[PDB]
């Protein structure tokens, strides 16, 4: 999977367009030097009014700027020399519970909230394995956070013996997003 950003050299897609899939320091050499409309297919991209990037920055997401003033707002330019995709730091906290060992059957992935009743999300599933990709997570037996309890930590569990479970049964998960030193 690459980013895909498509500059176009007049207003509304039209003229000739160029793609670029990483970073371009000078957009004379894409043979548009000046866009007129800008398409993102995958980012986020950060342009610049000046080549090397420098000057002036716009960021553009995934959609339509049809026109030059459509990603900049205080115009001592309507110029745009270079872009690069953004290596955006967006952290998530995942949990993916498994219906048979080994991470096999159906799943369910959980990010950052809390799950009080697993067959509120259609889950009704036995939980047998569970990989804790990111976060600190307590698994309990009955929907509510009650019953056995069993700490999910960053890791692997193959089976629902390696969390402490008598038998594969989990149906809420809470994260533990708190700790005092």
């Amino acid at each position: 999977l690459n980013p895909k950003i498509i500059i176009f050299e007049q207003e509304n897609f039209q003229g000739h367009s160029h793609e670029l899939n990483g970073p371009c320091p000078n957009l004379k050499e894409t043979g548009v030097e000046k866009a007129g409309s800008v398409l993102v297919q995958a980012g986020p991209w950060v342009g610049y009014e000046q080549a090397n990037c420098k000057g002036e920055q716009f960021v553009f997401e995934k959609g339509e700027y049809p026109r030059w003033d459509s990603w900049t707002s205080s115009r001592r330019t309507d110029s745009l020399s270079s872009l690069r995709p953004i290596k955006v730091d967006s952290q998530e906290h995942k949990i993916i519970l498994y219906e048979n060992p080994n991470f096999t059957g159906k799943k369910m992935e959980i990010i950052d909230d809390d799950v009080p009743s697993f067959h509120a999300h259609g889950y009704q599933e036995k939980v047998s394995s569970v990989r804790v990709q990111s976060g600190t997570w307590v698994g309990y037996q009955y929907p509510g956070y009650r019953g056995l309890q069993y700490l999910l930590e960053k890791g692997d569990y193959k089976d629902s013996s390696d969390f402490g479970a008598p038998h594969p049964q989990v149906q809420s998960v809470r994260r533990i997003r708190d700790m005092q030193w």
